[PDB]
């Protein structure tokens, strides 16, 4: 009886043979596959989303010391249409599934890890994060390629994709691509058509294609990776606006108007008509009750409560999806820059 001390019984968790599940999750990483990368993920039933941005981010399957991990999100996607909803952190798998797998079977559907909810400071605090930092680049690179690539001047892409080379070969020597030995070994082992859009190649003796390559690289030669990805943001922030989403949507009042709304990290604010002035609407601070009504047309009411506002704010959509993405945003700002738990959104 002075033996030692028995501990109190623990009853270990085991799970039901028919809750696991097992998801197939893509991200971005450097290398020649983009989209084209994955890891399967084994759960249950009952997990709930950030449990598995969290368990890939530990992973370190995307890189090390990682600081904003709140500001990843899991977004899934129906191939065939463009159907695509942001499944909010703190949903469980299951409730995903018979939410949507309804829709269409697995294999018609992927999921994929993305950078989402961008921090208040945008550049400045991704900066102090490298890895992340990578991610987002490697995000937005991905899509320029398969979006806007083609679609801008032809000496643009130019730029761009020395600026991925230069990037993407760290550690080779500046001068490596004069030697046309080097070069025709780019395409032979990886293809320039992951840096230059088809076009390009496609459009221009190769011999005068090489030339601008070779030189235009020289221009960027002298980079640090950190300083290609900057350079690369600041570029794309030109056309493209890159820390804000936007929806058009009518919203319900006095008089309803259809409007442009942004959202980011600066809060939820009107695009005027085209304007650089964008003056701001409602405040993420000010937010105290996230909210989704469907309509008998297939529409929706996504409806904010504000504190200071006596009336709420009732944005309608053009879809349920519609509505709940612009939802989780939302509550994703929120939660980022609120101090306090658990979402903002409700389901009487």
């Amino acid at each position: 009886e002075l033996g030692p001390a028995e501990p109190m019984v623990v009853v270990p968790v085991d799970v039901e043979k028919e809750d696991v599940r097992i998801l197939k999750v893509c991200f971005y990483s450097n290398s020649f596959n983009p989209g084209k990368n994955f890891k399967l993920v084994k759960c249950t039933v009952q997990t709930e989303i950030r449990e598995i941005i969290t368990s890939i981010l530990l992973s370190g399957r995307i890189g090390p010391n990682i600081r904003l991990a709140e500001c990843y999100g899991l977004r899934l996607k129906h191939m065939k249409s463009d159907e695509i909803h942001w499944l909010h952190p703190q949903m469980t798998v299951g409730e995903v599934q018979d939410k949507y797998e309804c829709l269409h079977v697995e294999a018609e559907w992927r999921y994929d890890l993305q950078i989402r909810y961008l921090p208040e400071d945008f550049m400045e605090s991704l900066k102090e994060d490298r890895t992340t930092l990578l991610y987002f680049y490697q995000q937005l690179r991905n899509d320029y390629m398969q979006r806007y690539a083609s679609k801008v001047s032809e000496g643009m892409a130019l730029q761009l994709g020395c600026l991925e080379l230069r990037r993407f070969f760290k550690d080779m020597p500046h001068n490596a691509l004069d030697k046309k030995s080097n070069f025709e070994l780019l395409e032979k082992e990886v293809g320039l058509d992951l840096f230059f859009p088809k076009q390009m190649q496609e459009n221009l003796k190769p011999k005068q294609f090489r030339k601008m390559i070779q030189q235009t690289f020289q221009q960027y030669a002298s980079l640090r990776e950190e300083e290609c990805v900057m350079k690369f943001f600041n570029t794309l922030a030109g056309f493209a606006n890159i820390d804000q989403e936007t929806y058009r949507c009518e919203l319900i009042q006095g008089w309803n108007i259809t409007v442009d709304l942004v959202i980011g990290p600066k809060g939820i604010r009107q695009l005027t008509s085209q304007d650089a002035k964008p003056t701001c609407l409602a405040e993420f601070k000010q937010i105290r009750s996230i909210r989704c009504l469907p309509l008998e047309e297939g529409q929706a009411v996504l409806q904010l409560g504000i504190e200071g506002a006596p009336q709420a704010l009732s944005i309608k959509t053009s879809s349920l999806a519609e509505a709940e993405n612009m939802a989780d945003l939302i509550d994703g700002y929120c939660r980022l820059q609120g101090e306090h738990q658990g979402s903002l959104i409700i389901h009487p």
